[PDB]
């Protein structure tokens, strides 16, 4: 008899999506003629009342030259990039054969599908109810597959005990008339409010220069619901140039914990035609030559935002081609110092990462010296009181560079974990510090998120360290998204027991998920 | 002083578009402060009552690394590929500085634009009235450009006496929910009705295999207005496979002049995953192995269409990987024979072009021998009674291959013009024959259209021959579209005095234009 091969997915189940890929099935029908039924059994701890439906789709066959390459689908079933068509499976690729609404723990999906004389693809779709909980975890097993009125042999290539986690598509391609959204940042205010920022790339997914604003999504219920998008930074037709030559992007957001004032920094690019700002920003200081470093602040918990504050002259050396924040978030140090990670292309056209700080609540800012040559995007965390650790994207490739400074960036010391402990494909990565006093474990922990690979942007993973970043033990990690995406992410603590992550996922341009602290550190 | 450089366009002016790029202006403001006004004069023979508005746009500056490359724009101003946003200039790229509605022959466009200290781009937009005539020709000159209250020096890099022709975007990207449209065919029925066919590529512009139908647009007023889309061939979920594994494409249409019965032939591909049918169709005869050659006929002047007629078994050799029509159109010979150009990938996986004919009004069809090895898309025309000339896309590159046959493809003779007279970038090309009896010149003429180049798909050009295709004089040619596009086109005679062309242009996926015979042959 033929073998039905099964691959269980490990990707976020978006609560608002009408379809989510849960299982992929492949059957090479050498002696099979009809697939009658698939029986699915949810785990005993699954809350069935938060599940809206389960569906079985048929997706046809494969090109004969691709036989034996171990594919489990002929095409991507659910788009995350087609504007206005990212919530349901593309009907031209998948035929709904059976659907069970308000399912019980045991679900029988009767297909009665005539099989192509060759490879046949099926997949199981999971749809949550809109009010499902962010911490809901879904587990399931395929109990039986009936083929030609007999139980078919199954071989599952994916591992056991997969936990399917839900998430929220804070931004989908096409939302509010924007083709794409990129570059996430995420913080939690003193009031518990979640503030997520991102590029609003209206025309397409291209970097600056282009028509780009900084958008912001605000949540007061721990990320379950998000308020109408705000625009903290947008320059429109400033200087009488087109909006596409006034983009602002790569945002970084921080909360001044002493006052709860929220700060957002971004890079405003003026002119430069339709070329990339990385190669179009030049030495100088004014808007007509070089990118401008602009700030916007909020004193009402992120609801309203001031007009841009141009701080370029405070911190940029004229010889630099390009000074900009490190996208993601900044911090408030224990002593009240505000710190944003930064990066600048020096006179030799080589980028270097560093930090920018303010000791007067954000009125004035300063930069000293870079941490390491040929580095770009970085995030900073106060590992110990007075000790800042900078975790850097390194153009040398393969792994993150990590250095610390006790004097706010005048001098730097290479860290033991540098270029060894944290692999990367050269991509943005998030780092935050959570003190024992502010979490249920009562221990100082570092949290880190990036694509846990050296090649490609996939397997988005949160990692935790209990020894100041010296070791990242494998059992203290959660893999959230095996699919391919743009790879950027940003972390925060929703509260003392829950982690929050806003990242570019394989299922939505801006994906938010909540992860319990005791799920990662067991 | 500073010089305003001007480049006049040579692209179709779509009647239904809100904007059309007419002039591009570049000004490097080394000593200029403000551009005050541009004055343009339309030609004396222009019908101003068919023009809705003229506008002056400002489009900002250029990346400094692109200075001195003689670019006249920073970006494409009007998309022909973004679904639902192909009718008006992208407002993020261009700022409307002045607009004159229902203009007179002399138009003053007062901009009052403060100039960027560097490159500055402007362009002039032309908008026709929706009911304007297809034979409208627009000429214009820029009389003066006022900078800092002075007349600025102008330098025009484009030639004098450019004739701007209008056209109709029969299909725009996104129309009727389809991402793209490709592969045009065009015929004129015995009633004077225009029938244009094309691929309806819903998900994207990729070739088969994919979700593709054959669409048809019908016009009873010479191409001025087109009826809502019809679908002569569509297979949906045939065989219980998804629609994206049941595509039909590369249509070819012909009119049986003896009865006015209209025939459409296309290639229906079943299965093959999401890969290209060119490499996924294999030897055999049934839908599960090889592409199927299907027909649809209309006996009511193109209003309704019959169920598919599968003629694969009449003409396909089992050893061939892939048999399909040559996209475009077929013909009715003087003696009543119906002829479609065809192409087949033989057992050695090399493609060869030929013809298939029917002597019983389309009930049965035959193929004999190929005309030439390593050729693909072709079009056929009866240059002399009983003599068929096949004009072929040649994978050798650089030029069309042309051969003739007196016995419906049993034997072939290389033509004197073969691989010499008609250059091509390896692309589809259209060929038709118009007998002296059926045109106002009262001479036998051949008409040919393709991208008049050896590299790239641009400068779509109609060429005419007065000696059976032995010579194609350069003065008997019309260049319709200097921009880049997909390059396919198909010709027909609207009437005894006017040529019609449906082609993939730089301004719309399916562009229709009318060209008077005495414009090309003067």
């Amino acid at each position: 008899s033929d073998t039905v091969f099964v691959r269980e997915t490990q990707i976020p189940v978006l609560i608002e999506r009408q379809d989510n890929v849960l299982f992929m099935l492949r059957l090479n029908a050498k002696e099979s003629h009809t697939l009658d039924e698939v029986v699915l059994n949810f785990g005993k701890d699954v809350n069935m009342s938060d599940i809206q439906s389960v569906k079985l789709y048929y997706s046809g066959t494969e090109a004969r030259q691709n036989y034996g390459k171990n594919f489990f689908a002929p095409v991507s079933y659910i788009s995350s990039h087609t504007p206005g068509k990212t919530l349901a499976a593309n009907p031209s690729y998948s035929i709904n054969k059976s659907q069970v609404n308000n399912p019980k723990r045991k679900v029988a999906l009767k297909a009665n599908q005539k099989l192509f004389p060759g490879i046949n693809y099926f997949w199981i779709s999971l749809q949550m109810k809109p009010d499902a909980s962010l911490l809901d975890k879904v587990a399931a097993k395929i109990a039986a597959i009936k083929v030609d009125n007999k139980e078919a042999l199954m071989h599952t290539v994916s591992p056991e005990n997969i936990v399917h986690r839900v998430g929220v598509g804070v931004r989908h391609a096409g939302d509010d008339g924007s083709a794409s959204f990129r570059i996430p940042g995420l913080v939690t205010t003193n009031k518990g409010t979640l503030l997520g920022v991102y590029d609003v790339r209206y025309n397409n997914s291209a970097d600056l220069q282009e028509h780009v604003d900084i958008g912001l999504s605000r949540s007061v219920d721990g990320g379950k619901t998000w308020e109408k998008m705000r625009l903290p930074l947008a320059f429109g037709e400033t200087g009488d140039l087109p909006a596409a030559q006034n983009g602002v992007g790569d945002p970084s957001i921080l909360v001044d914990t002493k006052t709860n004032t929220v700060w957002v920094v971004a890079a405003w690019t003026h002119g430069m035609g339709n070329q990339r700002a990385w190669w179009s920003s030049y030495p100088g200081m004014d808007m007509n030559h070089t990118a401008q470093l602009v700030l916007s602040k909020s004193t009402d918990d992120g609801k309203t935002w001031s007009k841009p504050i141009n701080i370029t002259e405070q911190v940029k050396d004229p010889s630099w081609y390009f000074l900009l924040q490190g996208p993601g978030r900044g911090i408030t140090m224990q002593d009240g110092t505000l710190v944003f990670p930064i990066q600048f292309i020096d006179s030799t056209r080589v980028p270097n990462a560093g930090i920018m700080y303010s000791k007067d609540r954000g009125e004035t800012w300063k930069i000293h010296n870079y941490a390491r040559t040929n580095t770009t995007e970085a995030q900073v965390a106060e590992v110990e009181p007075g000790v800042l650790m900078l975790n850097m994207r390194d153009n040398r490739g393969g792994s993150r560079a990590i250095s610390t400074t006790k004097d706010l960036g005048k001098t730097w010391t290479e860290h033991s974990s540098s270029r060894k402990a944290l692999q990367e494909p050269v991509c943005m990565a998030s780092l935050i510090s959570v003190k024992a006093k502010d979490n249920v474990l009562n221990k100082d922990i570092l949290l880190f998120s990036n694509p846990n690979t050296v090649k490609g942007r996939h397997h988005i993973t949160i990692k935790a360290s209990l020894d100041g970043g010296v070791t990242w033990l494998p059992e203290h990690q959660v893999m959230l998204d095996e699919g391919e995406g743009w790879g950027y992410s940003c972390l925060t603590m929703i509260d003392k027991e829950t982690i929050g992550i806003l990242y570019e996922s394989s299922v939505a341009h801006m994906t938010f998920q909540a992860v319990q602290l005791r799920d990662i550190i067991k």
